[PDB]
């Protein structure tokens, strides 16, 4: 269509497939495999994005430019990569990917959602639409246009380091929050086939449904383990959100580290091949996990030309590397060369991963809108995530018999209170894992409100605010307080390192409790990624709230508390008696629960 030098694949008018077509008819095996590349900013430079025709780019957990970058250092830094990759004989874009998992979180000033768990409490997926949509605007505001959400693992243990990234134990609540996925990508057109990705446009993102599948569903929630179930248990439990994600067109799938069954999800052709393209139709891209390929051999990385012919022979499409680049294009290369992988592989690879680059519109703007930066931290999706963290809270106990005075909500105006705990003035523990840092971190790493800030913008100018970190019973018996909020829990972690057997949290944390509801009427706040061991923290407090790991916005603790909205968060997970019941999850045969599914107490709005 008209002028002397015309590429269709470069005429924004054209059907997608078409340009594909034509794009990938023209590319050389380095251009084709360079598509399937994705490396880490830390490796990356001009040269190597040029040289190797580099498809795509991610910051891992911490990967960042520097600490407390603005929006638009990380704009600049996500162009000049860009601008390598056009300027490369096809001039096909790069898609930057990153964990932008409750909120842009690895982004200094960045708004940090409750994690996925307390999500799932909220029973409220337009809430987490909200949410997804917030997020888009935040991870453009940074250049970025790829996330690598929603986590639809089902969680069937709690001693998973991950559990947190789930919504619920029952697919049922992780499938109705889906709603993430149009959230980031906006909604699909009316006509729409299931299975095809899709992307509004510039102000959007491309999704990731990972990490397929049965993550949730490892052996005693062993991180990246076996998870033995049969056919019927996967496609019950582990598979159906993966079908409500191809309904709602999300753009990506990543494989999980998980074996189902002894065969490692990267090697198994009739899972990612057999099962997600062929029969869910999922026509956009497969991706790995973090040198997942690696992974399938032991130890990992021990006969990485075989990882690469296993996981390119099962079906993936771009393999996140993420450091080795030259290897996996060296040994990808010589495959192809050998007839081991036949070109018919590549092309699905390159096919599926331009389809998404197209239907994006990636192709008609590979650069960041500066106009975009503002939506960083933007005070709107402060509003909604302090919403989404005190819809998260489930109460657990409000008055130790039938016959007190409930506690909740609490007066604003008392002549003088405390607050306590390791939990009640730290941001980054607040927020938990995938924070600023990969592992999450202590303190004030981010912009927020803790919860001793939120209960001193919140009362009376009477009241009289006291802070003590872990008090001793004297100080709390003589201090002459109307009641106390004391906030305890788990430290931040992620993945691996939160694989924990005994659940319990660290002290002092029931030490401080005891302490100080042993002085005065307590509201004990419990800041965790999943059930912990409990009993001893609810035999001391009046009230006892479980937040969940409800991010920046502190202030949602606070208005559940004072009662400005009443309590109405659902446990979304079986709370134990004892870890030694698990797993346990509502359904099962013994289901002996210290609070089911479902549980949480009310308040009414003062
Ligand atoms: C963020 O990368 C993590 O890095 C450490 C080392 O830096 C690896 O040991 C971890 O296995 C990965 S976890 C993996 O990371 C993907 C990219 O961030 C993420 O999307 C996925 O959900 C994780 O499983
Ligand atoms: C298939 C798989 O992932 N198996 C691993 C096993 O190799 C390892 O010894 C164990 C560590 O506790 O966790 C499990």
């Amino acid at each position: 269509h008209h002028a002397a030098d015309y590429v269709l694949y470069k005429d924004a008018t054209k059907p997608v497939e078409d340009r594909v077509a034509d794009l990938l008819g023209r590319m050389t095996l380095a251009e084709k495999i360079g598509q399937m590349t994705q490396i880490e900013r830390l490796v990356a430079t001009p040269d190597v994005l040029r040289d190797n025709f580099i498809g795509s780019l991610l910051s891992g957990g911490g990967s960042v430019p520097r600490k407390g970058a603005t929006a638009k250092e990380w704009q600049d830094m996500v162009d000049g990569f860009q601008k390598a990759c056009m300027s490369t004989r096809l001039g096909i874009p790069m898609i930057y990917g990153i964990d932008a998992v409750h909120g842009q979180n690895n982004v200094y000033g960045a708004t940090i959602f409750p994690h996925n768990v307390g999500l799932g409490a909220t029973r409220d997926p337009y809430l987490v639409k909200r949410i997804g949509e917030a997020t888009a605007l935040e991870v453009r505001a940074t250049g970025i246009q790829y996330a690598f959400a929603p986590c639809i693992a089902v969680c069937r243990d709690p001693r998973w380091g991950r559990c947190y990234e789930s919504y619920s134990e029952d697919r049922r609540i992780v499938q109705s929050m889906t709603e993430l996925i149009p959230g980031l990508q906006g909604d699909v057109p009316k006509d729409f086939t299931s299975g095809m990705p899709f992307v509004a446009g510039k102000n959007k993102v491309a999704a990731c449904a990972k990490h397929f599948v049965g993550d949730g569903g490892t052996v005693d929630g062993i991180n990246e383990n076996n998870t033995i179930i049969n056919r019927e248990g996967l496609m019950n439990i582990h598979m159906p959100a993966y079908k409500n994600a191809m309904d709602k067109g999300v753009s990506t799938v990543m494989i999980s580290y998980s074996s189902w069954n002894g065969v490692k999800m990267h090697a198994n052709q009739d899972l990612v091949t057999g099962y997600l393209k062929d029969t869910l139709k999922f026509k956009g891209f497969v991706i790995s996990d973090w040198e997942g390929i690696d992974r399938i051999t032991t130890p990992a990385g021990s006969d990485y030309s075989y990882s690469v012919k296993a996981s390119i022979l099962a079906g993936l499409d771009m393999i996140m590397v993420p450091n080795k680049y030259q290897q996996f294009i060296s040994i990808l290369t010589g495959h192809v060369n050998g007839g081991v992988i036949p070109m018919s592989r590549i092309d699905d690879a390159v096919t599926r991963i331009l389809r998404v680059k197209f239907t994006m519109g990636l192709f008609e703007n590979p650069y960041a809108d500066p106009a975009m930066a503002e939506q960083l931290g933007k005070q709107e999706h402060r509003d909604l995530a302090r919403e989404a963290a005190r819809k998260s809270l489930v109460l657990l106990k409000n008055g130790k018999t039938s016959t007190d005075a409930p506690l909740l909500p609490l007066p604003k105006k008392a002549p003088k209170i405390l607050v306590a705990g390791s939990h009640a003035d730290n941001l980054g523990y607040q927020c938990g894992g995938w924070t600023i840092e990969f592992q999450g971190d202590t303190g004030r790493t981010t912009v927020g409100t803790t919860i001793l800030e939120a209960v001193k913008a919140a009362v009376d100018p009477s009241t009289v605010v006291v802070f003590a970190e872990n008090p001793d019973a004297e100080f709390v018996k003589s201090g002459g307080f109307s009641y106390a909020i004391v906030a305890v829990g788990e430290h931040p972690y992620t993945e691996t390192k939160g694989d924990n057997l005994n659940l319990t949290i660290p002290e002092p944390g029931l030490s401080t409790v005891q302490a100080v509801c042993g002085g005065v009427r307590c509201a004990t706040v419990l800041i965790s990624g999943r059930p912990v061991v409990v009993q001893p923290l609810l035999a001391a407090s009046d009230a006892l709230v479980a937040a969940w790991l409800p991010g920046s916005e502190g202030q949602g603790v606070t208005d559940a508390l004072f009662g400005d909205f009443g309590f109405t968060g659902r446990l979304p997970r079986t709370w134990f008696k004892s870890v030694d019941q698990l797993p346990m999850n509502v359904g099962d045969a013994h289901y002996d629960p210290l609070f089911r599914l479902g549980y949480g107490l009310t308040t009414n709005a003062t």
